DNA sequence: GTCGG
DNA sequence: GCTGATGCGCA
DNA sequence: CCGACGGCGCATCAGC
């Protein structure tokens, strides 16, 4: 792909900065010049053009002019033989284990995924799943499959009750051919932000899920959101499905347009359509767009009839879920 | 790391 | 138990 | 030129 070098260099170093360095905000800052790169209609031919591009300053500018140049950063080669950054980075890979886990359990010589296996006992629940299907999560899902497990779910709630209303969003809305997990959205009639007159609603769901041996272990599990892991049912001597993750969100019904969009993301798109409405005056969540008052605070929310309506609010013209991928 | 207050 | 902060995570 | 940068759910810990 065009550019693909440079926003593969920052992609890495976002990487780094978040695992390593525990440094969110240049984390953040490479993934938004990773992004405006990506979606830039020209081949890069120097930093000085880059820098031109917002979220492309002076030092990312130098590392595109040294990338052009020689076909390689200094900089990562030098990441890359580190072994304690390697190892930390690589163990951040497992679900539940965070930079600060990482560098805890490489600092007490835990280095590989052995020493994981060998050293469970220091390994919390979600931790211990992540390790146990650690190469099953590191596999993308074919959409074909996705397609397979959307069946499964709808069906599953449809006979919990028929009122539910249940939305596969994430890169499958977005129209991926693969994708890296299975996301949720739940509504349902009883549950609105005016008030909840049926307890336990994603609880049902999940144990209903779980009945049927679809869901197979569960990683965090509250009133509105549910993260764990499911498996497809595959046929006699056929090797079988990988695990996947999944993730369900139960979201007042009156508030789906605003769940629909969150969920569908992508999360560089969110976390840019919010950036936005706020230079606009507004603040988006999952949950409501809110006018922005002037002691900072938010005021009630606004009225929304389609994910459009969002769109409409901060003046940027509709884009189709294909279109908020990166 | 970038950009704006 | 709480509130507030951290860690890990979702898009 | 120093300090803000989307927004939040769940699990856990600190200091009450
Ligand atoms: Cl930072
Ligand atoms: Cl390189
Ligand atoms: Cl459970
Ligand atoms: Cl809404
Ligand atoms: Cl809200
Ligand atoms: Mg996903
Ligand atoms: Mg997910
Ligand atoms: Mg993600
Ligand atoms: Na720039
Ligand atoms: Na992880």
């Amino acid at each position: 792909t065009l550019n693909g070098g440079i926003t593969d260099m920052l992609t890495e170093l976002a990487n780094f900065e978040k695992n390593v360095s525990q440094a969110i905000h240049k984390y953040n800052a490479y993934r938004k010049a990773a992004s405006v790169i990506a979606k830039y209609p020209h081949k890069i031919k120097s930093g000085a053009e880059a820098k031109k591009l917002p979220g492309v300053g002076t030092k990312i500018a130098e590392k595109i002019d040294e990338f052009l140049a020689t076909g390689k950063l200094r900089k990562l080669e030098k990441i890359r033989q580190d072994d304690t950054s390697s190892s930390i980075n690589f163990l951040t890979r497992v679900s539940g284990i965070g930079p600060s886990a990482a560098r805890k359990f490489v600092d007490e010589g835990i280095k590989t995924l052995e020493d994981l296996r060998k050293n469970e006992d220091k390994l919390n629940h979600h931790q211990r799943i992540g390790l146990k299907y650690f190469g099953d999560f590191e596999k993308r899902i074919p959409r074909e499959e996705m397609l397979q497990m959307q069946d499964i779910v709808l069906n599953e709630v449809k006979k919990v009750d028929s009122e539910y209303i249940a939305t596969v969003c994430g890169s499958f809305r977005r129209g991926a051919e693969s994708s890296g997990d299975m996301d949720v959205l739940l509504t349902h009639p009883s549950f609105t932000s005016e008030s909840t007159k049926q307890p336990k609603l994603l609880h049902q769901v999940v144990e209903q899920l779980q009945k049927v041996h679809f869901i197979t272990d569960t990683l965090s599990k509250g009133e509105t959101k549910f993260m764990g892991v499911c498996q497809l049912p595959s046929k006699n001597d056929e090797k079988e499905y990988p695990h996947r993750r999944i993730d369900i969100r139960l979201i007042p019904k009156d508030q789906y347009y605003c769940g629909v969009l969150y969920f569908t993301g992508s999360d560089i798109f969110n976390k840019n359509m919010r950036a936005h409405a706020l230079e606009k005056g507004f603040t988006i969540n999952e949950y409501t767009i809110r006018p922005l008052g002037v002691t900072g605070v938010a005021g009630e929310p606004l009225p929304v009839d389609s994910e459009k309506d969002i769109f409409d609010y901060i003046q940027w013209k509709y884009r189709e879920p294909k279109d908020r991928s990166e």
